[PDB]
């Protein structure tokens, strides 16, 4: 009840509500809170604790030893950042449940798909460093040796910079996939400038092609994964998700009891 | 707690809303302001009257049209509730004012760029030719008042013969205008004057006739009441100032945050060790 007190006067949760319920930020909030609840009641069974754990783990290693404490900063606990993860997973489950892929959808996926290749990567923090490296590889230093000695991708460095990837591989920069796929077997890239998911990560890279793969004609060979890429595409359209969310709110018979949020769903329940 | 909404298996209560909202940064700031408002209201509230609330409401209302009434429903406010906001800011500023102790220096600064009240006439034109034409007219003769009535696009002043009274502090008059105006001797007509603003960006032109200029002289004591005013208004907008004052009043009110989720909400005002 009491959020704070002072000489003559108390501020309650109720007093806080009456103010907050006006704020735009809280319009958006109660919207999301309704959406999450509806999708959780419907698609929540499709999401497992294992997958929540998995997603937590993923993002945690991808965000430092400080993550634990970066959540204190964002007001979250562990168990409550999971709750957010569990909300997003059931949400996307729901969207996925409304995907019906078309021969067009597939064709679009295809047009820019590349199948899995084996390659070796050296990553450097400098431009000279990578320029210097490419000359080395030109001379004929063993790739794996240069990789072992130099690559700053500690992920791959001990293995001779061996990576496997396709057009969809997320951990690998776009400028890299771009250059790599061009290469014939045993051919070494030029230097490659890029940006990473960081927001400023201006890395450089050299690449050796181990096993390139041509995709051919009959797209049916890669139909299982084309279905996938295609599905991921739709899940990012707002025309799509708007519609889907629209449908599910209708399905769940959502009734706004507080006049203050009477308008909160209007973005969906409309023509 | 009340239900905010319901659906097939599931209710969202105010309580459920709270536990989520109390994390949001927006709501950090909110409970901050709400604590500050309450503290100043308990202390300086008597210094604010319903009349002054009404006054402030009225002011802003006429300054927005038939829009306003309905622009508040848009911002989630009622009339009764927008008043409560006005009453919160008035008691806030009351409190700040209560901590102003002006210095000889404060006054001196006010003085340095003060000009006392002058009587003048202003014609506003939306063209450059129009105003160039006008200045020749005033040069010829014809009553200033007449030219003002016929031409000035400032419907504010147009019916009065363009009579304005103002000083250095008058906000409704463009600074490039006050600049040119104060230079003028009595009965002297300005040159054309280009300027800005109005609707946050524009290019108006102005002609000015000086009716009664006033020199400020030496003894700054003559204008002590209004220098104190300018000075007071200056302090009320210093952050170092207001921070300190708000700091003090929270201390005075022995504010205790009962929900760990806002434990940090007053920290901007809790001055501590700095070496």
């Amino acid at each position: 009840k009491d959020i704070a007190t002072m000489k003559g006067g108390t501020i309650t949760v109720s007093d806080f509500y009456d103010e907050a319920k006006l704020e735009s930020s809280n319009q958006s909030l109660v919207q999301r809170m309704i959406i999450y609840k509806v999708f959780n009641n419907k698609y929540g069974d499709k999401v497992t604790d294992k997958q929540v754990d998995a997603e937590y783990d993923k993002q945690a290693k991808s965000l430092g030893d400080t993550f634990e404490s970066q959540l204190e900063a964002a007001g979250y606990t562990k168990d409550t950042y999971k709750e957010y993860i569990r909300n997003n997973l059931a949400f996307e489950a729901g969207l996925k449940a409304h995907v019906d892929i078309t021969d067009d959808d597939l064709k679009t996926a295809w047009k820019s798909f590349h199948p899995e290749v084996e390659a070796q990567i050296i990553k450097l923090s400098s431009e000279d460093e990578a320029k210097d490296v490419k000359k080395s590889a030109d001379d004929g230093d063993d790739f794996s040796k240069l990789a072992k000695d130099k690559s700053t991708d500690t992920e791959t460095k001990e293995d001779g910079g061996k990576v496997k990837f396709d057009s969809t591989t997320t951990t690998i920069p776009a400028e890299v996939k771009e250059a790599a796929f061009k290469l014939k077997d045993g051919e070494i890239s030029d230097v490659i400038t890029t940006t990473n998911p960081t927001s400023y990560a201006t890395e450089y890279y050299v690449v050796k092609m181990v096993k390139n793969q041509n995709k051919g004609n009959d797209m049916d060979k890669y139909k299982d994964q084309l279905k996938d890429i295609a599905t991921e595409t739709k899940l990012s359209d707002n025309a799509f998700t708007t519609k889907v969310i629209g449908e599910e709110l209708k399905d769940a018979n959502v009734k706004i009891k507080d006049d203050a949020f009477e308008n909160v769903l209007s973005a969906f329940t409309t023509t």
